[PDB]
């Protein structure tokens, strides 16, 4: 019967170690573990593509419509960053190699590099990386460094819905935004309209004071934020720039789950709209450990003579936060009492 | 030119993946995740082997001798330690499966086990753990699972020198124990004893007393511990047990450098001492943090036929597995620091680089 | 205005750090981080007991009643799991501590010990540890080392409703268990029966025969004894279970009706009360390791004596693991009841 | 006898707790996470101070120079390391307050702020982050919001040696570099333009590929050569884009070159370990940033892009212990160290 080894097809994962500098006749130590650690990033970023899959065809075959599915789809997102967790932690092993070693093999590796690692290249894609705000790497699009069946897989991952569109769609269906419904979006205009209003009054109120004036300032900020959030307009011109992503009425989707989360229909949403958070922070801090890493081993200006060092740098950003919308739901935040209420009455939609 | 994909041979490595469950017509999902999990703790085995045997080298073929190789031998070994954290961690990841969801694939698995991964039991053996001391599963040798080259494999693994033998040997030949030298061991025995002798005089002045009873067989307890070091009839006798691992003049060897860590020579000799406690600590964390697992998935009482794996892998968890057990109970032997043999610039000559 | 250090009284914590051996007049540099580690895992677990309590409370004033608390209280444990964890990874730190530089300022502690942590204890007891089933230390109770208020403390911890006693009620009242409803119990032994019977003739139709009759004999016992209530009885009046047969069955019905909606952050917090078990054993074996090293070849004895099933609170849940089956044996639940969750 | 709480002044310590939620009449459970986060961080900062602290005096009251205290030196700046990865990790504990929850109370802190943690500017001070780099938040220099004992606490470390300083002195001494002994500087020069003579032969003896190396050539050459500017070097120094004195440099490069000798082998080990601090600090910078966004938002001068500008070389102080791998070169071209040349290492 089966056996371990013939299971997990050892013939081919623990052969497949070959170090440059051996073939060519000079034997390095430390290229072994550069090599394993690269093998154990791809096995991971396998398993999160298949969970990343898994998901996405969840949404996309319309299995979400029925919520029962809800605790595996955030279950996955969940494993997918507990994996990305152990990613990050995993730099500490390659941390072990100095700089000094480092360079006794590099010279066997070129031209090969990271940045052609087809499956980062579909993780990204898949998330929903939008290709006209990557940063180009020596003014070349990415996709141009793969060809054959690889550009074509890489083309289908540009191509095929993204986990940020098949969101944004479930967002866009979430219970409470019916005008003839519960109309949240028109309660919480009132709703904040009336509680600036009364803020207004009390600041107004206060005797004058240093205090006073900064309260005021604070008060301005704070009404052109919160009324800000009411112009469809404004929404479509930074969606235009790529400082928001999601659909005015993905938005108000994602709003409507964080303030009544606690509403049993909105318990596991709420905890995706976690994990997905979680997923680009992480992804993020992997971005950034990979960075810090490649400046100890290559120093600040080496590169493809583009500064390596500066492109990646240039990846930690906003950028490449597919789901930066959802973070700054947290710029958008008001009073608990502000909150339209949703008593027994209407509190009938939102139980299981 | 090179690419990175044919470089790392992604061709094998991200086309062995094959479930089980789908060979059979009814896939599912986590067994993926299962089969990753198991070829990521395969490669980073494989790295620690690779790490390990470069350093039994280094022993073996007397490159140690030369001191400026002990940079190298440290890194490495804080290198293989750092990994098995990782392999701790990555335990979390296979906590992310249900039982219930793993009990959906499981029976397709069967007769597969980890118990059949040659590169653990290689680790086992190349540290050092005695082929006598392993506790039988289902009453049998760990070895019967495996048979032609594999089965080769690990008896070379049992018969070429562990790093337990290695280490011990650089042991023995520790500056300071030459009688004709610094004479550590016999300035040590004479500096307890009289410590001792000094000790009793003052508690013995004491007036009759509960208290002083208690200091009394306190100073009994820690007088037959201290002087009980320098039975080497004992050692022996322990050795042949299994419950002491080092030849009695390793252990001098050892003590002179925890004694002595600070002086220049000694000071990356115990680094590595503590990298080897190290080693044996999270190896036996890795065991410990696999039986919660099976215990999660498969509950107390599974088991190849009536044994309980739970039970079995519980009972790996003991000093029988310790390699270096020695090394952690040399704190077993600490003495005030004014005891210890002193080491003026005059008799320091030695361990200066 | 207030400030930082006056919000978080750092006057009091950042003056908390007296050296014994410095007002001996023979300070170690060491001591110092003995100290300040053992303030943090006190911090934080005042910070446990602050969650444990908020939950035991919404548990005990009937607030769990109403489903729309469940998020918080799965929050909640989990940010548990999250501290206990950080604790685990915390003995790294004292690990940098040697034995050798402990043994300089050892002398000046004793007679104290960490045995001596109320809060570490109320932390027991709040979670369900049973006094009767606790390891004595030198031939007596866990309490008789504790005085005056803080005696009193562990009592009031041992008697008031543990985290198990709140579960264990809430698990009773687990719908599906209703005879006269979806009768989860009685279709349960009836599928099993039926699936055990089935397997047995397939098997009837060589060593691997051999094989199959013994393995189906064993999950027959097992699966069986499941229906067995007065052996589970038995095993509680040993202590080698702990939660009601109810229970168990409120408790078997989240984990096979996981996916319904009803029963799915439920699911969660079974899991993440699993989770603290571990994570609580898991700084019991830290601890031990560390006591060893530090203290050679005892303490530590009576420390690996605390790493076993007796201080395991939910260990019944990680027993229904014994009690899985294929999942076509599940009672089917459609629409036609489906709706009750 | 002593007693566990009495000796950790428990009484102190766990009465230390008071929400300013329940103090203005509205207790709000999750303020207790954000305070003991806090107090813990504190306690942390207090251990990191005392373990440099003993590291600095080591150094400027002469026993460094005694090189039997250098595994002292190494285990404690390692175990500075230990805790200051705890600290990273420990931001997980406060990432299970959600932003809604933390905007249930945070009014109420107003206007405390980390900002005024006296700890962790003692921490970047005694490490070497100079005033004169900082980046002003609110156009503001840091100290403006510290005042009494704490602003004179704050001056005094300043003004004392730094850990980069001390550091400097030591590496000023390293042994190699006498012109009249083993010449580290000279033979280093000589041995670079000669192996850069040999190259640039074997790019004559040669297309775009050729051109390449060509072109590479030229930057490796033109780098390498820099290290011999003195002059350059005192001017980056100036601008503050370099902190280590020329002498201090060659010290340093001595040691990584020479890391197995075994003189150099803890050496070599300190100066890793103080790149791992450097980065473990920022590490703290960036998970800190990263929870400040999930929190406030990326409105709420922003804090957020304020605390993005610290995540900077211009925050590191080894920063030229990280630059030295921009001056690698091939084993053979390093001067040779045999026995007879070894004797004093
Ligand atoms: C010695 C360690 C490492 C060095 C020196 C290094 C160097 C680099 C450099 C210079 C780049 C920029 C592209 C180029 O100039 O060729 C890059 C990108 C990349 N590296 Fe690494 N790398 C290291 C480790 C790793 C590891 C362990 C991974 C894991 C898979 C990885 C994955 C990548 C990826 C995916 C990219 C492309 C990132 C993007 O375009 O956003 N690298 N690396
Ligand atoms: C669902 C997760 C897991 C389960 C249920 C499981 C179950 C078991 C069981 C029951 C045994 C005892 C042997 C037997 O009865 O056949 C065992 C041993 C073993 N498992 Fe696991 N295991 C799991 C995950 C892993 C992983 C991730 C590894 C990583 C390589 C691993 C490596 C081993 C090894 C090496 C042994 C032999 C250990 C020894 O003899 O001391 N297992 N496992
Ligand atoms: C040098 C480090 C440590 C040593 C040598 C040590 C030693 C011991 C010993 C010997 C005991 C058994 C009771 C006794 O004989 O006094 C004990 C119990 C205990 N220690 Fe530690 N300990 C250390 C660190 C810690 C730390 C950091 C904590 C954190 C709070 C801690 C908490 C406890 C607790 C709660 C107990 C009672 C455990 C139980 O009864 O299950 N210890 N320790
Ligand atoms: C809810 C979590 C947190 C929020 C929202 C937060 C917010 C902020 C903000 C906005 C700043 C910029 C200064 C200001 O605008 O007042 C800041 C700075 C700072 N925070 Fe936090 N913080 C949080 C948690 C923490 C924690 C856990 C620490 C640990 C002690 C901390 C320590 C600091 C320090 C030291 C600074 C000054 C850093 C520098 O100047 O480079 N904060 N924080
Ligand atoms: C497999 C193979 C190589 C890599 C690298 C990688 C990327 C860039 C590197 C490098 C290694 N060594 N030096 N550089 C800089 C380039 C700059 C242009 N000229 C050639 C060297 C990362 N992961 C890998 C996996
Ligand atoms: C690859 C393949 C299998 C495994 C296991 C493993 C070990 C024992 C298992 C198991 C999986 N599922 N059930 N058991 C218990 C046996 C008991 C005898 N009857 C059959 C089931 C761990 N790692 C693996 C890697
Ligand atoms: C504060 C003060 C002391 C401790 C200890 C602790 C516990 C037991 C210790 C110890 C320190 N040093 N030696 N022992 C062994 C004892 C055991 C009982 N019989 C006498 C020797 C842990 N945490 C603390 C906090
Ligand atoms: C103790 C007390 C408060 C803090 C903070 C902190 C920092 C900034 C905060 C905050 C809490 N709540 N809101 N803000 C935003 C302010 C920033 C300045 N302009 C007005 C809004 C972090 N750690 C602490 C410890
Ligand atoms: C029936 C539904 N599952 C409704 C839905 C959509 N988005 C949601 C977010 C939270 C809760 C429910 C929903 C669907 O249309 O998918
Ligand atoms: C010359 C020598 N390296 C001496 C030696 C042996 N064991 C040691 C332990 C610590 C320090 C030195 C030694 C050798 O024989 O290997
Ligand atoms: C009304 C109810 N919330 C029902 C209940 C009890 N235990 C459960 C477990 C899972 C799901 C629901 C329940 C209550 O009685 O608390
Ligand atoms: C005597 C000496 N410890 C010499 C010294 C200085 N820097 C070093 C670096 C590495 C090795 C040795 C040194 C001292 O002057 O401190």
């Amino acid at each position: 019967g089966l056996i371990y080894g013939n299971y997990l097809h050892l013939e081919k994962v623990l052969n497949a170690q070959e170090l440059q500098s051996e073939t060519k006749g000079n034997k390095i130590h430390d290229e072994h573990l550069f090599i394993i650690t690269h093998q154990a990033y791809e096995l991971w970023f396998k398993q999160i593509l298949w969970e990343l899959d898994s998901v996405r065809e969840i949404f996309q075959n319309g299995h979400v419509r029925d919520e029962r599915n809800m605790l595996k789809v955030v279950s996955r997102m969940h494993r997918v960053s507990v994996i990305l967790k152990l990613l990050v932690q995993q730099f500490s092993i390659l941390e072990t190699m100095t700089a000094l070693d480092f360079n006794d093999f590099r010279e066997y590796l070129s031209p090969a590099s990271g940045f052609q690692s087809l499956q980062f290249r579909l993780l990204e894609n898949k998330i929903g990386v939008l290709q006209n705000m990557r940063v180009p790497y020596n003014r070349r699009h990415y996709r141009d460094n793969f060809k054959g069946e690889e550009n074509e897989l890489l083309l289908k991952s540009e191509q095929e819905k993204t986990l940020l569109e098949l969101v944004e769609a479930w967002l866009e269906r979430t219970p409470g935004l019916e005008p003839h419904g519960f109309n949240f979006w028109g309660k919480l205009e009132k709703n904040i309209t009336r509680g600036l209003e009364e803020e207004f009054i009390r600041i107004q109120a206060k005797e004058e004071s240093e205090e006073k004036e900064e309260q005021v300032a604070e008060f301005q900020k704070q009404k052109e934020v919160l009324l800000s959030l009411f112009d469809e307009k404004r929404h479509e011109h930074l969606l235009s720039k790529g400082e928001r992503r999601l659909s005015y009425r993905a938005l108000q989707g994602a709003l409507m789950i964080y303030f009544y989360r606690e509403e049993p229909r909105f318990q596991v949403p709420f905890q995706l709209l976690t994990s997905l958070m979680d997923i680009d922070s992480l992804m993020t801090k992997w971005r950034y450990n990979h960075v810090c890493m490649v400046h100890r081993m290559l120093g600040s200006k080496a590169g493809t003579g583009s500064s390596g060092y500066h492109y990646l740098r240039s990846t930690v950003s906003d950028r490449y936060k597919v789901f930066v919308d959802l973070f700054n739901l947290s710029t958008y935040l008001i009073p608990r009492h502000w909150i339209p209420k949703m008593n027994p009455t209407i509190h009938k939609f939102l139980e299981h």
